[PDB]
């Protein structure tokens, strides 16, 4: 039976069903004041899908210049076209290649770049800002979003949204990376999962994506999920409370000192968007400082919520289009004050 909402991650992540429902905001403000994440389920089914595929996306901007990354080893593939890209999004055999002859898992950087999105893509700018959920929070305009209203004494969101566009981890020695690095913001952001890209080529990939997602610590009701309802699984992120930030800099100087890195004592390893907490040091985080944290998987038509100050990291399962805007509540405005 269809329902407003479920809880997950054993009571803490609130989970909306209906992404346009105008009585969202009863239920929302509750566990968005307490400095939780939220999911809202079912925006790719408010979305025209043809906008949102890798070949459109190749066809018409694919001779712009773009620098890429390599995710396992952060090497910077310098001022290639996007097609190269995005014709091995799903095609395993199109992909570029390492000196050892295998196939890249890549990241597109910064695309379209800076403040473009708007400018670039008008058509994808409607179909996004008109869809997002919990509008009076997120709309560049809503009633609930401070970002066009305050002074200089705030740092303020640069106007959006960001793509954010990367191939799926592959291998065991992939469970230990992330697509992107443990990190915070300073205004709330919603990131949005638009397509994902199960591939072709080493296609039969599915056991390596169930270990990564148990391995996790996903939750039972997310582990039926994959195998009840058969949704897309995109990217499994972890998210941290903006009140366990401090004690997550100490952990990561401790383990930074171990590896014989040489950093002075105040330094921000969250700031250098350097880490990605493995099961390892997930565990160290739990055991030796007694911080837990929510992990998310994000599958296809997923929106997640991300509290201002609230550090967090991704990893794509599969080949993930991601669409973000920032925005800043009055519940989070505390985390962009410039003074105290
Ligand atoms: C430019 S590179 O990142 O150093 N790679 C070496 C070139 C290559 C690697 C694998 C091939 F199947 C063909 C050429
Ligand atoms: C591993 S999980 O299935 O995501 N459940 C964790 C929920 C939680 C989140 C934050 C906390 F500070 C304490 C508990
Ligand atoms: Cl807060
Ligand atoms: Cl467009
Ligand atoms: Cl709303
Ligand atoms: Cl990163
Ligand atoms: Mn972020």
């Amino acid at each position: 039976s269809m329902t407003s909402h479920s809880w997950l991650c054993d009571g803490r992540l609130l989970c909306l069903h209906d992404p346009s429902n105008k009585n969202n905001w009863k239920i929302f403000r509750e566990c968005w004041k307490q400095g939780q994440p939220v999911l809202v389920s079912g925006v790719h089914k408010k979305l025209k899908s043809e906008l949102w595929k890798p070949e459109a996306f190749s066809q018409e901007f694919g001779d712009q210049d773009v620098d890429l990354v390599n995710c396992r080893n952060c090497a910077i593939i310098s001022d290639v076209k996007v097609r190269d890209f995005w014709d091995g999004f799903e095609i395993i055999c199109k992909r570029l290649r390492s000196e050892d002859g295998q196939p890249m898992v890549l990241k597109l950087k910064d695309w379209p770049p800076g403040e473009d999105f708007r400018d670039m893509m008008p058509t994808r700018f409607e179909d996004l800002m008109e869809n997002l959920p919990l509008p009076e929070y997120t709309k560049r305009d809503g009633r609930l979003n401070l970002a066009s209203r305050l002074p200089s004494y705030f740092v303020r969101p640069d106007l959006g949204p960001k793509m954010y566009n990367a191939y799926g981890l592959i291998t065991a020695e992939d469970r230990r990376v992330g697509t992107t690095n443990l990190h915070l913001d300073v205004s709330d952001a919603v990131n949005v999962m638009v397509y994902v890209g199960i591939p072709i080529g080493e296609g039969a990939h599915d056991e390596e994506v169930l270990k990564t997602i148990d391995e996790g610590d996903a939750d039972e009701v997310t582990k039926e999920r994959i195998h009840d309802h058969k949704e897309k699984p995109g990217a499994l992120w972890h998210i941290y409370a903006a009140k366990d930030a401090e004690k997550i800099r100490e952990l990561l100087r401790k383990v930074g000192e171990e590896q014989g890195q040489e950093n002075p004592p105040d330094h921000d390893p969250i700031h250098d968007q350097s880490w990605y907490l493995d099961q390892t040091l997930r565990k160290r985080l739990y055991e030796e400082y007694g911080v837990q944290g929510w992990a998310i998987v994000q599958f296809l038509g997923d929106a997640v919520f991300i509290p201002a100050g609230a550090p967090h990291q991704v990893h794509n399962l599969y080949s993930c289009i991601k669409v973000a805007e920032d925005f800043v509540s009055p519940e989070h405005v505390k985390h962009c004050f410039r003074l105290t």
